[PDB]
């Protein structure tokens, strides 16, 4: 089992994980090649602070969940990668406030530069670095070289806020996942879902998380918008979220809903 309490784990996350974006003052994003590309205003001036927020997993158990009104009844909603609301609004809601994407999508998915779903809300892209790398070292060897398509999207959509997560943040979170499950952890970075939860805990007083912990609807379907199975179709991440959950067991089983307090509200 996990050795620390929920209250202590929340404080450890607040203190060890630096939720911040690459800034125009971080070398080499202050080079002439990068001038004008990054947002100059912090995400904290575009995003909140908010009272009640939703994080919507991309899990297949959202299909037929009819969670759309529950999700939309929030100040802000975060979604992941290419997860759509169109044709699914009754299950997953209509609002998209923040969309967190991995660098694989930005680098290799041609629809990133074509599909209008990406044009709504605030965008964040993240890329897994080598563990313990700083920004200059990471820049020389990203997991996916997403920088060109980032720049292209910025030019096509200059007034949509589009941030890059600092590379240190996923591994800081990994450190805490290892503390709580050292014998089971894999040397892969946390999932986008886990990152998005921590991001919303930084911007919100209360974070409701839908179908990250499995509900009655647990299914073989990997993602709610999947049309069939292919090569496209975590345990310690779920245990962390369960450990921090303030909601009822009934909310998990029926609504697939966990509720986590935001960092602004905890006492350390
Ligand atoms: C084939 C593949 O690469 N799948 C990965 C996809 C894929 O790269 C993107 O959709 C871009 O195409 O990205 C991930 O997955 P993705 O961002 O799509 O999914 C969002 C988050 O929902 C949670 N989830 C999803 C499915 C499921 N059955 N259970 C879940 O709990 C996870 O927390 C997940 O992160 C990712 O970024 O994390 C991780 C996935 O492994």
């Amino acid at each position: 089992g996990i050795k620390f309490s929920a209250e202590a784990l929340r404080c450890h996350l607040r203190d060890h994980v630096n939720v911040s974006m690459v800034e125009v003052t971080d070398f080499p994003f202050n080079t002439s090649e990068w001038e004008g590309y990054l947002p100059k205003e912090s995400i904290r001036t575009k995003a909140g602070p908010w009272g009640r927020c939703a994080v919507v997993s991309s899990a297949g158990s959202l299909k037929s969940s009819q969670l759309g009104r529950e999700i939309d009844d929030h100040d802000a909603v975060l979604r992941f990668n290419g997860a759509p609301t169109a044709n699914f609004q009754q299950d997953v809601g209509t609002k998209t406030t923040i969309r967190l994407m991995n660098s694989q999508l930005v680098t290799t998915e041609k629809r990133f530069l074509k599909d209008s779903l990406y044009n709504e809300g605030i965008l964040i892209v993240w890329d897994p670095s080598v563990y313990h790398s700083d920004i200059p070292k990471w820049y020389q060897n990203p997991d996916y070289n997403f920088f060109n398509n980032y720049k292209t999207y910025r030019k096509l959509h200059p007034n949509q806020p589009f941030y890059i997560l600092k590379p240190q943040m996923p591994w800081e979170l990994w450190d805490i996942l290892q503390e709580i499950s050292p014998e089971e952890i894999q040397p892969n970075p946390p999932s986008s879902g886990m990152l998005g939860i921590i991001i919303m805990m930084t911007l919100c007083d209360q974070v409701d998380i839908y179908e990250f912990l499995p509900s009655k609807r647990k299914t073989d379907v990997c993602y709610y918008y999947q049309k069939f199975f292919d090569s496209a179709c975590l345990l310690y991440e779920k245990n962390l979220v369960k450990h921090l959950n303030q909601g009822t067991d009934e909310d998990i089983y029926l609504l697939g809903k966990a509720t986590l307090p935001g960092f602004r509200t905890i006492h350390c």
